[PDB]
């Protein structure tokens, strides 16, 4: 199984920015499926929630500048 899930993200907004988050998308496993707005600054995800969670979007905001906010 695979399920949607949409996020905040601090300061990804105004900027190509969101292009280092949604490259790697397709090079990740337990995926299958995203779509950011740079206009709002916020991420939509479909993930496998036993495969993986959170954690293959949390690193990949984390270690490229940004925080993420799931609430």
């Amino acid at each position: 199984p695979l399920k949607t899930q949409q996020m905040q993200v601090g300061g990804m907004r105004c900027a190509a920015c969101a292009s280092s988050i949604e490259r790697a998308l397709e090079r990740l496993k337990g995926v299958a499926e995203a779509s950011v707005t740079v206009a709002t600054g916020r991420l939509t995800v479909t993930y496998d929630p036993k495969q993986v969670s959170e954690i293959t979007i949390q690193e990949r905001i984390a270690a490229l500048g940004y925080t993420l906010a799931e609430p």
